[PDB]
């Protein structure tokens, strides 16, 4: 499913993923699309910060979801 990561700079990417997905996963998606380490990486989604070891579909990510990108040094 497609799913929306909105980063701060303003620009959305679009991810192709599964609910069943891990964050991490996730997290390695963008570094593949982006280069931004996963280590960097703050994603948001429904005023929840979402942890690694957690699926897409535990904090109920429907498709064409859109998750917030914050950068930590």
């Amino acid at each position: 499913m497609q799913i929306f990561v909105k980063t701060l700079t303003g620009r959305t990417i679009t991810l192709e993923v599964e609910p069943s997905d891990t964050i991490e996963n996730v997290k390695a998606k963008i570094q593949d699309k982006e280069g931004i380490p996963p280590d960097q990486q703050r994603l948001i989604f429904a005023g929840k910060q979402l942890e690694d070891g957690r699926t897409l579909s535990d904090y109920n990510i429907q498709k064409e979801s859109t998750l917030h990108l914050v950068l930590r040094l």
